[PDB]
């Protein structure tokens, strides 16, 4: 807690005008040149506020027309499902998609009603069209994630269902900035009215087909039979038409804490920094649900885009690294379709006990380096069973080891949760609280220190021969690693181990620092001595350049 | 209460989604040639819808044109400010005007930090800086009243400070609608960066110099004596900020029962009809305040554009005519240095009861025709004290007999009320029940039935003495009328007076239909005996067509 009104209910002064950014969406754009206006498209896409000229109009008919134009260089003649979230940005977006979707002759599917549409629901919807066998779907998000009301976001999920790699995002963005630089010059572009009335625009409901399938991948009559008391704050974010069709359709005691969609997000409470931030894994963000957490057995929320998970029980709010470890125990042990051709994905600053867990059930980890798009081939193919990230998004199979989502499914991950509390009669905390007692509590933190460009640089170009020490914190280095052991791919830093703890560092993307993730299961104290120790050997290691 | 939710919390399902309604306003556009997206620029000025094609770009910008050209036509070069409530499509009409008004070598004054302007702010800072004597101010006000938050509205008030005659209004439309049909080529336009640069925009603080002001038409230093317990709904309108100084300024015991500013509005309560309507003096919408009224001894709310009041008291929302009666009454009593000709203005169709008060004050009576405007000229130049409509909108003049707003302003109205708790030790309501007392509680209602377009115009062009009746419910006919008494203005309609009670029949401006205002001093049974007897007149007068 940072700001004095961390934790706290937004207050009017707090709010955005809705009306008045929607309008600098169209009145004021990118200033020609200035690079902190220009499309940066990656591995979330474009992210940016119509009120800072980095999200306008000209910004996403540039990209629309940019994907229109991959996508069919890319034999993809299906149609492109474009989902939104609730942030306001969104709206704008969404239409001048549609404009230049529709003028290109691309087929279109949206939510009906002007819906919205959860990231994972935009994956499960393009493998399910897949499936069929015909021409190629793929989709576009309309989401900025948890990131304040003033912001909006743009993405695009190709046909394996999965985020774009950098071979995508890579040629979108730069044709996207070629076209702003253009002035719009090769931008094809209908009106609103006109890609309705054109044919190509086709509004469905995607809730019903999602709903109902969730039996396919978490075991839903289990969670019937317990008839847990279930809450749920779905955060005013693209999911809460989600939420209550699940209650209904499954017929389960599951209460929406609040049902509120609002563009200013006023029914918040203020985040760490004081922000209107939708963080379903932050305890100020969470302050609401936190407060009637006596009420459920288990609780829950989800952020904006509904990719992640929040998980709450009478003790708190868990640790997302805490409730990881306790899904990869529970599904492997409770899906006899996963047979031994399906491993566990980790991503390498993830908790070791993930890799204690795995190993006591006798499965195959892959270690990946930072980042969920490495899960995506082996979701995919069905040879990763799970694959999760430490910052509360995961994904895992279908009973029958075939993909669900190949995007993160905050869902999925709330709905196992009640599906271990039903089946075993003890909530995910309980569990986490097991395994603590069987391998040890680890500690963990994250940090950073001052670097120069120049030894960022360096940091990203290691290897292990160059870390001569032996010893870190009181134990024998059993690792040097610049590499991911799993997949072999280069990890853009440098991570160290001993049986007892870890860290490793890589350079910040936005800072001069450097940081560094660490881990102890001996504790606190000790996890400490590997934070001083971590700065020793990075300091040494790049001290010569 | 007609609608089975009136009265009740605004749900989630009754709500606007803003970003996408203002998104309409820059991508749908008017269709040529329908008549229903066409500007129509009124008493009201020009009111519609973004998603009906009523109130979009092309509209705010064929409108700021046409004023632009027309002020300039009209001698006035001085500054226009520029005010706006605080609906969704403000937003961007604000934005419009600017760009326009800016191109056009307009000096425009807004409120700072994009904040919010009711009418009579408006109207009083027209009147204040045109005192001074130097080139002509004027302004726009962003508002469409009390209508339900997906609508619009733009109205425009001349020097004079009220609010424009048909004079200007049809020509402004009439221009407009070229401007439309031609594409808008004569819209002159700049950015709205542009125009921030220009040096044509300055920003000021409007409200501090009203609320010190009011201390010049409303006896602040007796309320502030007084100290009674004050309440105030702003309902999430313009003059929310001109509450708040005004408990500071004058350190009142008055406190705001909510601070919400929501472009869904959705703290409302649901209006008769089920609609969110910002309706002051409405029951249905003020159920709110209503549950609130016993904690205070005097509560008020304002509608959007903070042009009309509603009064609470604990025995509930005053009907607005009594109202009128009662600030008419004491200001006339209470108001030393207004001269002995200053008179009192009264449409109508308003309460006979203001003719017994105005005749028990041996003061001028001038009965207008329907609609504010006929107060206008009066007010200016001092010669009207007070003048009032029935909808709950009124004007008077300062303490020293000269203009304070010559647009209805609902915040001298609601602190006059406070004034006579004050002065009188009575709240408005116990004096109107001693008015009743003294001359009898009138019962008053208004009929509606259709008609076609004939019968309509037929009843706005008929003759007195069409009327051949010699009696009207038991009592002889002392006026059979189709001009007003007081100015001499036809009134399109009829008016038939006894001494006991009255109708006035009018075609509806709006459908075809015609109305019947009625009202008796004797009771319901009398009124309804007016009532078969007016229904009885109108039809044998419009027996042809
Ligand atoms: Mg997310
Ligand atoms: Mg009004
Ligand atoms: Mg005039």
């Amino acid at each position: 807690a940072i700001h004095n009104r961390a934790g706290q209910p937004a207050q009017q002064s707090d709010l955005i005008n809705v009306a008045q950014l929607t309008a600098q969406y169209y009145v004021l754009k990118p200033e020609a040149g200035n690079a902190e206006h220009a499309v940066k498209f990656g591995t979330s896409g474009h992210r940016g506020s119509a009120g800072r000229h980095s999200f306008n109009e000209p910004h996403i008919l540039a990209i629309a027309q940019a994907i229109a134009e991959e996508r069919a260089k890319n034999g993809i003649t299906g149609p492109c499902y474009v989902g939104k979230d609730t942030h306001a940005l969104s709206e704008p977006a969404f239409i001048s998609v549609l404009e230049v979707l529709a003028a290109n002759g691309v087929d279109v599917i949206v939510q009906e009603n002007n819906g919205f549409t959860p990231t994972p629901a935009v994956s499960n919807a393009i493998l399910v069209h897949n499936k069929k066998g015909g021409p190629l779907a793929d989709g576009i998000v309309i989401t900025p994630s948890h990131n304040p009301p003033e912001d909006g976001g743009i993405k695009y999920n190709p046909p394996n269902g999965g985020p774009a790699d950098t071979n995508v995002t890579k040629v979108v963005e730069d044709r996207a900035n070629a076209l702003l630089a253009g002035g719009l010059q090769g931008v094809k572009r209908i009106s609103l009215d006109a890609a309705m009335a054109s044919g190509h625009v086709k509004a469905v409901d995607l809730v019903q087909p999602f709903v109902e399938g969730l039996a396919d991948i978490v075991d839903m009559a289990a969670i019937q039979k317990a008839g847990l008391t279930l809450g749920v704050d779905p955060l005013g974010g693209s999911g809460i038409e989600y939420w209550k069709r699940i209650a209904e359709h499954y017929k389960l005691n599951l209460t929406l804490v609040n049902d509120q969609v609002d563009q200013t997000f006023r029914f918040m409470h203020l985040d760490k920094d004081g922000a209107i931030r939708m963080d379903c894994s932050s305890e100020c963000a969470m302050a609401g649900l936190l407060a009637l957490r006596d009420k459920f057995d288990l609780a829950f929320a989800n952020d904006p885009d509904y990719d992640r998970h929040g998980i709450v029980t009478p003790a708190g709010l868990m640790n997302p690294n805490h409730y990881l470890a306790v899904a990869i125990n529970y599904l492997f042990q409770h899906r006899p379709l996963w047979g031994k051709d399906v491993a566990v994905g980790k991503t390498l600053v993830s908790s070791a006990m993930i890799d204690r867990v795995v190993n006591d059930l006798g499965r195959k980890l892959v270690e990946v380096p930072v980042g969920f798009k490495w899960f995506v081939d082996g979701l995919f193919d069905g040879s990763f069973g799970f694959g999760g990230e430490e910052s509360a998004g995961a994904s895992f199979l279908r009973f029958d080891g075939t993909p669900w989502s190949t995007d993160k499914d905050g869902i999925i991950m709330c709905l196992l949760a009640a599906e271990i509390t039903a089946v075993t009669g003890k909530n995910p905390q309980e569990h986490y609280n097991e395994l603590a007692a069987r391998f040890g509590a680890p500690s963990y933190n994250r940090l950073q220190a001052s670097a120069t460009s120049a030894q960022k640089a360096a940091l990203s170009k290691l290897s292990p021969e160059m870390v001569s020490a032996s010893t870190l914190a009181g134990d024998p280095i059993t690792a040097r690693l610049t590499a991911a052991p799993g997949n072999g791919a280069s990890i853009g830093g440098l991570k160290v181990m001993t049986d007892n703890g870890w860290f490793a560092a890589r350079p910040s993307g936005t800072e001069d620092a450097y940081k560094i993730y660490c881990e102890s299961f001996l504790g606190e104290e000790h996890r400490k001595q590997i934070e001083k120790e971590a700065v020793e050997i990075v300091s040494e290691v790049l001290k010569n350049a």
